[PDB]
């Protein structure tokens, strides 16, 4: 059995985010939990998952890497103001669940995470 | 003093559910945590839980409802809807249940799915 308000599934424990917040601190708010971001295990754990919490937000998973000359499709350069918020200072990119797809975005957006344990 | 993961404030404490349900879910899951659906002293009190959550645009069940009469429901052109749009037209209680939805309260069908935020008082 899983602790007190983790939802339960197979091998795993799951808990979601009470607030929005970067990538960072979802990740630093699991540990402190003794667990980890959310690790896609397949479909069908995506699916149980969202169809349980109903969201209608994005919630961060434990995928991050480093990322570039960045164009739009007609060939200009993309200015600073966008490159601002397409991205971070860090240049990092960082997953989340939105609906039933894994999006990339700026680790400092803030989302809602989802923390999981290992039964 | 607020239990653990309970938002601190004045001298209330608030938990925002992990899932969206029901209006009625949320008043029970509040009620087995020694709270009640959040009941909103004033604005201030609405915009510090929406910079906590940073999710200005989600609703959130508060402990606010009403009830309606049974109603013959017709369109604006005056023409009454038929059953087969009846049976999945609002819901069985015939409530209406608030919700918090950026610094505004907005009424909308109980059965719908959204958040919820318990409040103790410390």
């Amino acid at each position: 059995e899983c602790p007190q308000d983790w939802l339960s599934h197979r091998d795993k424990c799951f808990r979601v985010s009470q607030v929005s917040n970067t990538w960072e601190e979802g990740l630093v708010d699991c540990d402190g939990k003794g667990a980890t971001l959310m690790l896609i295990q397949d479909q069908e754990e995506l699916r149980f998952l969202l169809d349980s919490i109903k969201e209608k937000n994005s919630f961060w998973i434990g995928l991050r890497y480093t990322l570039m000359n960045w164009k739009w499709i007609n060939g200009s350069t993309l200015n600073s103001d966008v490159l601002k918020i397409t991205g971070d200072t860090e240049n990092d990119s960082c997953a989340a669940i939105s609906g039933d797809k894994v999006t990339f975005e700026s680790c400092n957006s803030d989302n809602r995470w989802i923390c999981q344990k290992e039964l």
